[PDB]
C-alpha cells in the first residue's frame, strides 16, 4: 500500500506571513516550508517528515518512526503538499481494512516498557507521568499493581471543578480497559482502536495482569 490510499487529500494550508490538529505551511509559491500545530499555542517546525503520494507505506513510516512524529506531509514533484497521512489514517484505513494483518500478531512490536499510575495518585503527580510517557494514556493499577483502569488528557474534562483541586486520579479514570495480548493480531488492535477511538491498549496476561502496551505508533514497525 501507497501513501496515495491511505492519505487524506487536499489539506487545508496556512500561507505565511501569518497571525484540526495542525496545518501544513506554504510560502507564496506554495511550496511546503513546515507544519503548525493547535498545541503549540517563529511557532512552525521546519524539519517535518515528506514523503510522495506514490511512496510506499513503509517508506513513511519509517518517516515517522525516526523523527518519533505521527504525521507525514505528501507533496508533489513542485514540493507542494498534496496530502497528509498520520499514524491514525494507518491504523484507521489501513490496519483495520487490510486482510493482510490479520495473520500477524503484535508479540514481536508492543512494548515491554510502559509508564502507568496506582489509582491513589494525587492529579498533578499523574499529570506529571502522562507528560514524561510516550504514550498519550497511562494504565491506572491498583495498590498491587492489577490493571484497574487506564486515563489521558482528554479524561480531565471529567473534573467538574473545571467549570469556571488535586484529587486522586481514581476519580476520572475509566474503569472498563480495553485490552491486548501478545497473540492478538494487528487488524484485531486496529479495529478497536478505530472503533473506541483509542491509540493505546494494555497488553496483559490472565484477567488483569499488564505485561506491556500496544501503541497505534508501535504498529507502524510492522509495516518495517
Ligand atoms: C476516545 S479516546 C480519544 C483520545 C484522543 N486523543 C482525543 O483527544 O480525542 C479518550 C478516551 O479513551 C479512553 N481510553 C484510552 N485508552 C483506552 C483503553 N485501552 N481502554 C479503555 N479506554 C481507553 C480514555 O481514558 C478516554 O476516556
Amino acid at each position: 500500500m501507497r501513501v496515495k490510499t491511505i492519505m487524506t487529500q487536499n489539506p487545508v494550508t496556512i500561507t505565511l506571513p501569518a497571525t484540526v490538529r495542525s496545518f501544513p505551511v506554504v510560502n507564496k509559491e506554495g511550496k511546503l516550508v513546515g507544519i503548525i500545530s493547535v498545541k503549540r499555542i517563529m511557532l512552525v517546525k521546519r524539519d517535518v517528515p515528506v514523503v510522495k503520494e506514490n511512496d510506499t507505506l513503509k517508506k513513511a513510516a519509517k518517516l515517522m518512526l525516526e523523527y518519533d512524529y505521527r504525521r507525514v506531509v505528501v507533496v508533489d514533484s513542485k514540493g507542494k503538499p498534496v496530502g497528509i497521512l498520520t499514524v491514525g489514517d494507518i491504523i484507521r484505513r489501513y490496519f483495520a481494512k487490510s486482510e493482510k494483518y490479520k495473520g500477524v500478531e503484535i508479540e514481536p512490536y508492543y512494548q515491554r516498557y510502559v509508564s502507568i499510575v496506582w489509582e491513589g495518585t494525587p492529579l498533578k503527580a499523574a499529570l506529571k507521568a502522562l507528560l514524561l510517557s510516550n504514550s498519550m494514556a497511562l494504565p491506572v493499577v491498583d495498590s498491587e499493581g492489577n490493571l484497574v483502569g487506564i486515563v489521558d488528557e482528554t479524561d480531565l474534562l471529567r473534573d467538574s471543578e473545571i467549570v469556571r483541586p488535586n484529587k486522586p486520579v481514581a476519580e476520572i479514570m475509566t474503569r472498563d480497559v480495553i485490552v491486548a495480548t501478545p497473540h492478538m493480531t494487528v487488524h484485531e488492535v486496529a479495529l478497536k482502536m478505530a472503533k473506541y477511538s483509542i491509540e493505546q491498549l494494555p497488553v496483559i496476561r490472565g484477567e488483569g495482569d499488564l505485561i506491556g502496551l500496544i501503541r497505534d505508533f508501535d504498529l507502524l514497525k510492522v509495516l518495517v
